[PDB]
């Protein structure tokens, strides 16, 4: 809830998992592992902007 | 090249940004404000492994 970030498990099935903004990437991509078993690397990083027009 | 992120513009176009991983999510999406003009809240964090099989 707090900044659930979007994710796409090997799989197919979408991931949500909150993790604070200033917490490094790397350790947020490291959750994910716990999360499933992927290492950081591997999980690609994506921005996109949307103003809620 | 250290870490380009993937982005995608407003428009369309993709865009590369190279960021140091350590790097607060926070600080890498202020830069993408830089590079075009959008709040980081707006630019959507995405994750995606892809274990080059």
């Amino acid at each position: 809830g707090s900044m659930q970030i979007f994710v796409k498990t090997l799989t197919g099935k979408t991931i949500t998992l909150e993790v604070e903004p200033s917490d490094t990437i790397e350790n947020v991509k490291a959750k994910i592992q716990d999360k499933e078993g992927i290492p950081p690397d591997q999980q690609r990083l994506i921005f996109a902007g949307k103003q809620l027009e």
